[PDB]
């Protein structure tokens, strides 16, 4: 079916923006992460084994998920990471389908976690990481957790290998000047989309 491309990024890297950036040429950008927390509303089936098999410490006194609790459980355990994602993927999986079926542009993107199962996304046509410096990281992860940049700099030591990512990826976007930088390379990576969804069957 449509062809699909992942949009991946290491944190803080400005990957958001680089899908805005793809929104704004009028592609169609499927959020897995969005999907997943429509799926985890309250009480679907999802949250309440979530909720059953953290317990009571990720639900919040409005009977919300702890998102942040979670992230930082399932970024510190990867065992609990893998429970997680083999929980959603799918139902994700089918949500994305939908979307892939009514897609209007000729090319989608789908952003999807750095550390993605590809058995999960088997029907990537390309995958795109997007990766900022880790000064740029630094200065982003301060303005958004107000810590020190000894908290970011310990914050970003735990981030993931992205050796075996980045070798895997067929671009990888290094956002390493400022946003206008950042649009023309969107662009350059678009035409280039369009070129091969043109000329692949
Ligand atoms: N190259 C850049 N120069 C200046 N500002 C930028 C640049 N890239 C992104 N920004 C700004 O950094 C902010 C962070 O947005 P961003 O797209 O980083 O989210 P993100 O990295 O996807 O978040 P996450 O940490 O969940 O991955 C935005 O205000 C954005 O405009």
């Amino acid at each position: 079916m449509v062809y699909s491309v992942g949009l991946t990024g290491n944190i803080a890297s400005g990957k958001s923006t680089v899908a805005e950036f793809f929104s704004e040429l009028g592609i169609n950008v499927i959020y897995a992460d969005k999907i997943a927390k429509e799926l985890t509303s309250k009480n679907t089936p999802c949250y309440q084994d979530i909720i059953s098999h953290f317990g009571s410490s990720v639900v919040l006194n409005n009977g919300e998920l702890d998102r942040k609790r979670i992230r930082d459980i399932i970024f510190s355990n990867s065992n609990e990471r893998l429970w997680l994602e083999s929980l959603l993927h799918p139902v994700i999986r089918k949500k994305i389908e939908e979307q892939l079926i009514v897609c209007t542009s000729p090319y989608c993107l789908i952003e999807i976690p750095l550390l993605f199962n590809k058995h999960h996304y088997p029907y990537l046509q390309k995958v795109l990481l997007v990766i900022a410096p880790l000064e740029s990281q630094l200065d982003r992860i301060v303005k958004r957790d107000h810590c020190t940049k000894k908290q970011a700099l310990a914050i970003l030591a735990t981030q993931p290998n992205l050796e075996q990512r980045l070798e895997a990826a067929d671009d990888v976007l290094i956002n390493e000047s400022g946003l206008s930088e950042l649009k023309a390379k969107v662009n350059k990576l678009h035409q280039k989309y369009l070129r091969e969804a043109k000329i692949k069957q």
